[PDB]
């Protein structure tokens, strides 16, 4: 009765579990096993790890279940365990991966207590630089970020309506996904991304790639400045969580200044509500990495409404629950007019 | 069409839960900030929590939301929220100490960011806190007498009666705890045997824990304290030489010369009691062997490799006798005799 309470606060406390994953994930390892390597010797050698120390590491893994001794001294990784290999559509690997720039980020948790002192973020105290002027210098993980955010943008380019829509600015649009979603599903929008440095060549890579570039262009820019043109839905998918609240009606009062008459900004996140039940998890990770990432956070339906009136918009509606493929947790649209 | 499936979204899911950093790390803010001694001390609007946690509302609130996920916390009224079964283990005056064992500015907490870098433990076998703090684990303590005091008080949660019925006392007559923390196992042979006198062997700073600790226990005029390092010639001979988890904070090498140590401070007949958790709830008894990798280069070992290092130090197991307390973990006692 006191055993399992004392088991389960350790368990839920435990710092190895996590980073036993994430180096599991660095290293490739399911990735490895399934390329033929079933042995404590071979995946060492593949992974340039201590034999000794790699089967310490294996002890654990199979431990929580994602992998298993099938057959003396062979390892090899169950249905949770599968979602680690490199080339699953959840791009959980990579999430995991120490290198790329999520879970490197997600050492901020460290000094969570700093954070929730301050309600600042702490990636600045870790790694020397806020996170998007860290990224600006470490193309490495600019490029990393960059293919995590676009893990196809079906469901939110349905929830609205295209058919007097001229021209679509997206600001924030990473790699174009969004705007490439809009121009399949409207043969007659063109689209605009606004992105930073180095984004913008991946982001003219995917648009060529995807042969919409007659259709889908990006600017290089800042969107606290004033925005490259106007436009009848200017798009902020997944921008406004990485922002106090002063950054975010920047964002937005820089978004209605280039509105065309009858244009709309679309908020494209992911609005916390009180009642998701085994849902909270993801929320609660989702906005505790906002806060220790960059001091931003997820919203409620009322504090939108603040946020949008500070910016002289409205919230007209919000899009119900929108469902993406390989998430845990479904997102919504915003519609905003000036008010 | 996008396709949500669910057996892969649960999988999806789990996975998330088990590579996530902000749940344990959720957990040690809230030991650390000690949420739960200030809602048991009337504090129950996170209002006055803020105030007694001197940190932001808002951000508190957004650390409640976590802590209601996982089940520590539950809403019992709007704005108030108490400690959950597994919650109030977090009070400070349970007697699993949980709230100390996930206090970061204490001694093993702290010591677990040494898992951040565990890929390098894992490339390199030995530890990385030294990389972290700048110092191995106990010349760091050394030097930070919280963290020396810390540790010691976390190490002594019986009293190690347990063990100590484990072993005949009838022809030991003087009995040398090397390593014995606060001299726990020394009072509770002495406690059981009145014939036998004791010495421990401790570092700086410990000796006056142990010494005094042994005064309130009624126990000064039959355990002595002796400040010293185990690694140089022991300061007396006995026909007992306890080693209670000190061995698995070392690797092989030093492990031996431990081990030689005390053999060499056997008198004739005399016997060394290795006190530890031999490697064979596996989630548990990794938590304790990939923390001695990162914390020390240390390790749990098996029997057969037990053989081994008694060898190299002229010794040899004579028996292995399993305890069985009610802690997650259950320890055994080795008996080492000369060869
Ligand atoms: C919340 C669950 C979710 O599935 C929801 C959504 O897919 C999402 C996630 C993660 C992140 C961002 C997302 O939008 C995101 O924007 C972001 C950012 O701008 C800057 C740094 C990190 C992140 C970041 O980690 C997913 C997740 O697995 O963990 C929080
Ligand atoms: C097997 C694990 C166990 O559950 C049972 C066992 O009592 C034990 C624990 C923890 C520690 C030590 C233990 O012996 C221990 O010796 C030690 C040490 O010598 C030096 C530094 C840290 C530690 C340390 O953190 C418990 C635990 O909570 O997880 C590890
Ligand atoms: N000051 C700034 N100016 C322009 N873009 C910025 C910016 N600060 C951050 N960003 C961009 O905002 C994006 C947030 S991630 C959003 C990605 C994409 N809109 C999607 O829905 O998947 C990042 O790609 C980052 O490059
Ligand atoms: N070089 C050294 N000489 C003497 N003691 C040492 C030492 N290096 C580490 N130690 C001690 O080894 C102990 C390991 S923790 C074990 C404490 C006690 N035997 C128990 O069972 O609870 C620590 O108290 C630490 O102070």
């Amino acid at each position: 009765q006191q055993i399992d309470a004392l088991r389960t606060l350790i368990r839920l406390g435990s710092l190895h579990t996590p980073m036993v994953v994430r180096t599991a994930a660095t290293l490739r390892l399911v990735d490895h096993i399934l390329a033929g390597a079933r042995t404590v010797k071979a995946l060492a050698a593949r992974t340039d790890t201590r034999p000794e120390a790699l089967l310490r590491l294996i002890r654990h893994l199979v431990a929580i279940g994602l992998l298993e001794e099938d057959a003396p001294g062979e390892f090899v990784p169950t249905e949770v365990g599968e979602l680690l290999a490199d080339d699953h559509p959840a791009a959980q690997r990579a999430w995991h991966d120490l290198t790329q720039a999520v879970a490197r980020a997600d050492i901020s948790f460290t000094r969570l207590p700093d954070a929730i002192r301050t309600g600042r973020p702490t990636y600045e105290s870790i790694y020397g630089k806020p996170f998007y002027e860290d990224l600006a210098g470490r193309p490495d993980l600019r490029a990393s970020f960059d293919s995590l955010m676009t893990t196809a943008f079906a469901a939110p380019a349905a929830a609205y309506d295209w058919t007097n829509v001229r021209h679509v600015l997206d600001v924030g649009g990473g790699k174009g996904g969004f705007a490439a979603a809009i121009a399949r599903r409207a043969p007659h929008v063109s689209a605009t991304v606004l992105e930073m440095a180095g984004t913008v060549d991946t982001a003219r890579s995917y648009l060529k790639d995807e042969g919409l570039s007659d259709r889908v262009d990006v600017v290089e820019g800042d969107f606290f400045e004033p925005l490259p043109r106007k436009a009848d839905a200017i798009i902020l998918s997944f921008v406004l969580l990485n922002w106090p609240d002063h950054d975010a009606v920047r964002i937005l009062t820089r978004c209605a200044e280039a509105l065309e008459p009858g244009g709309r900004i679309l908020i494209h996140e992911r609005a916390d509500v009180e009642g998701d039940g085994a849902d909270r998890f993801f929320s609660t990770l989702l906005d505790l990495r906002m806060l220790v990432f960059l001091g931003g956070a997820l919203r409620t339906r009322e504090k939108w409404d603040g946020l949008a009136a500070s910016a002289g918009l409205v919230v007209e509606e919000v899009r119900g629950p929108l469902v993406s493929p390989n998430v845990p947790l479904d997102s919504c649209l915003l519609v905003l007019a000036p008010a």
